């Protein structure tokens, strides 16, 4: 009945979150290795290139939910919209993303990622134009609460209402329950204009999670659960897909059992 | 050849496989354009067999990323000893070897069978068997017994021949010597510079027979091969560099009759 509680747990626990050993844990090897077909990390950038590449996504603008430290999740998206927001609840991952924005070298290393998006993408694309177009179309990065009904602010500065949303392990790793985690979806989706899309990725089954102190709390939902969610928000979902974490890629950061990848469109 | 005494390899590889004809980015550079050919021929499926030797490899190994799929032992050759070391260096992972990562990558691009770039250099290092001395000069360019198995089921040889030999007899007599090492019915690519005349590696200047395609066509024929495929590469103004007079670049596919 009341969230404020729940949300506190949340924002409290977050203030422990350690960017790089986020990164370590989920986005260096065994789950960074993009050699791997059959592994999480070139799925997820399979689901992205495979959506953008019907053309049936494209907009002028774009904003990214929940980014944390990752930039991965736009590597295919960046060549579709002329201005990206980026998000996150937490400073110290806005400052993480502003380290890779102006090409520093204490900043995480995405290349590998770059080349496999560029790999898929299968246009010959170097990964340095690749790299250079994403750090062009990222227009702003700003701080998030999806838990608040206007998720950026009052009078924010994206440009609303955005064509597009993408998110991903964002609302169900932020969400203490399922009810909160469908009022969060209900938030963002005050952002999308009518017949726009939303990209949706996450963990299934989830629990908790590492990332380096702190210990996070997750609601545990299902590939079910997730596609009622979308319904009950107003959208028509075109794709709904589900990666089984292999047991060698379950290595002790989280008890993740899968995730999903949701392609929905707003109804208007 | 007391030319070749003066060659260093970091010059060679700096000029010409650092930027700018080394930027892999513009898909109208030299670089891609010679990946392109090379890849393009073996995805064919045409050229295929168990061994194969690279002649005059220099300090280079792009020449071999799209062929190490196909041959499972690989033979690589240098006339000169620095050159052995510095493929060493990169084939043993060691420090201070090349960084051939960008070629990988787009060797891995091109060819499009979703590869990452760290599996074709795993399988081209695991493929080269051996590196070995050689003298295209000589009727038997590899010496009496030589480790390598021979016949081969095909050749590669990229700006060797062109740079070794004083004029266009001396460069038909080197062709007709390493088409002793290939079996018959075998395939040669062949990749060189066109009308070039001199290039510098570091503090040696190095002299060059200046060819023409016409001329690298009947000269195949001459060695008895039927000439599958050849293409041109024009210089762009960009690419002329100081380090060299090259003109364009030739590619050759050919079969021993
Ligand atoms: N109340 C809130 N509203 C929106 N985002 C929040 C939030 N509380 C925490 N977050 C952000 O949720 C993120 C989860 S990590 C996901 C990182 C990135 N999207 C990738 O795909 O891996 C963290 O960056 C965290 O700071
Ligand atoms: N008499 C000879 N017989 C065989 N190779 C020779 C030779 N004299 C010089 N070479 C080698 O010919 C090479 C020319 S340059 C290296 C070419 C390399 N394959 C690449 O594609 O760039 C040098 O490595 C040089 O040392
Ligand atoms: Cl397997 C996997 C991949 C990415 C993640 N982000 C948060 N939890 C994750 C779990
Ligand atoms: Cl443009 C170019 C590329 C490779 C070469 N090797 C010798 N001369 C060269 C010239």
């Amino acid at each position: 009945p009341d969230s404020a509680p729940g949300q506190a747990a949340v924002a409290s626990a977050y203030q422990r979150f350690e960017p790089r050993a986020y990164l370590r844990n989920n986005y260096a090897p065994p789950r960074g290795d993009l050699c791997n077909p059959n592994g999480v990390g070139p799925w997820k950038l399979r689901c992205l290139a495979q959506t953008f590449a019907t053309g049936e996504v494209s907009g002028r603008t774009l904003i990214d939910i929940g980014s944390g430290p990752t930039v991965y999740q736009l590597l295919s998206a960046c060549s579709h919209f002329e201005d990206i927001t980026m998000t996150d609840f937490l400073e110290v991952n806005r400052q993480e993303l502003g380290r890779w924005l102006q090409e520093e070298p204490g900043a995480f290393n995405w290349s590998m990622y770059s080349q496999h998006a560029c790999l898929i993408e299968g246009k010959g694309e170097c990964w340095q134009d690749k790299e250079r177009q994403l750090r062009a179309r990222v227009k702003r990065v700003l701080p998030i609460d999806v838990h608040q009904p206007q998720p950026l602010g009052a009078g924010s500065p994206a440009p609303l209402p955005a064509d597009a949303l993408v998110s991903a392990f964002c609302l169900e790793a932020v969400s203490p329950d399922l009810a909160s985690f469908q009022r969060a979806l209900d938030h963002i989706t005050t952002l999308l204009r009518p017949g726009g899309h939303l990209l949706l990725i996450g963990a299934l089954e989830e629990s908790w999670y590492l990332a380096g102190e702190a210990r996070l709390t997750v609601v545990p939902v299902s590939e079910e659960e997730v596609r009622e969610a979308l319904v009950r928000s107003g959208y028509k979902v075109r794709d709904l897909r589900t990666y089984i974490m292999p047991a060698h890629l379950q290595t002790g950061v989280d008890d993740v059992k899968g995730v999903f990848f949701a392609w929905a469109q707003k109804v208007g």
